[PDB]
């Protein structure tokens, strides 16, 4: 019963195109540079990372973040959902931790260990959370570009899921950033 | 001279739900019947361009014709207009660039483009100048999408964004020329 009100939250924080893609058809994020940010203005990430206890991420996102030329961007543990992945690559054993099983169980287990506020990342992972109605908050930064193909943020659902608008503002002059909480 | 989209969408980008229905549009209360741009839009535009799907949806509401301006239905199959709508609805056939050229020449210069399939076809030829999207806070998880495929991306500028009726966001995008 009501883990959110008891202080446990699953939080989405993601950039999408106008048409709902989180990567283009080549798996790239170059379109994120379609809007200038010369002065390196922060639009929520430092504060998200300070708030969350860890991340739950899919293998597709992990594989795109892991690289030879990579500066690991996360200050909190990344829990990676793979039925497929048996071991964490060299250099990332204190950064990335494997979790397996039913989402509800995985979440119960992390929460019991004190990882109560989780940053849920990755399209398949987010979609899977939403299929069990496990997302409490989403902050979506929408870019004024139609990509016309790519990796979708959202998928299919058994029934519609309603949210409240907590806040919406224009950031960096040409982005909208809207904060949704799931309706109780 | 402008081709303008003015449409409501779910958070996940649908313009009708998985059953073809629009109930989710009455999920945000509007007891005072506030205008969220439609009246000012109809005043501005010279006409509408829509397709068979939107025509049929409007006719399905069993209400008074809502449009003060002529409605052009873009269709390469329809040859006759629904009975009673001969003074209201006109068919246009052929290449889009030609259709727009012919309408503009007749003084139909500001056009409200409606319909998923029609908007998509304008987008595939980069013929959309402005879009006002009113986004509802609901994941439908299925339905009729607003957007489809493009060969290549299209960039816009955010002219304005605001919360309307407390729970909706309404953003005005102009095509980056």
């Amino acid at each position: 019963e009501n883990l959110y009100f008891q202080g446990m939250a699953n939080i989405v924080f993601i950039a999408t195109s106008l048409d709902g893609y989180i990567a283009d058809k080549r798996g790239k994020l170059d379109w994120l540079h379609s809007v200038p940010n010369p002065n390196n203005v922060d639009t929520g990430f430092v504060a998200l990372m300070e708030r969350v206890d860890g991340l739950v991420m899919g293998r597709n996102t992990l594989d795109m973040v892991l690289s030879f030329d990579c500066d690991w961007p996360y200050s909190k543990p990344v829990f990676v959902l793979s039925n497929t992945m048996t071991e964490v690559p060299q250099g990332y054993e204190d950064k990335v931790f494997l979790v397996k099983g039913k989402l509800v169980d995985i979440i119960a287990d992390l929460n019991a260990k004190g990882f109560n506020e989780l940053y849920i990342d990755g399209g398949v992972t987010i979609q899977n959370f939403l299929k069990e109605d496990l997302i409490d908050e989403m902050v979506i930064t929408r870019f004024p570009i139609l990509l016309g193909g790519g990796v979708p943020l959202f998928g299919e659902l058994e029934s519609s899921l309603s949210f409240n608008v907590i806040k919406s503002e224009v950031v960096l002059d040409s982005l909208t950033q809207t904060t949704y909480h799931r309706k109780r």
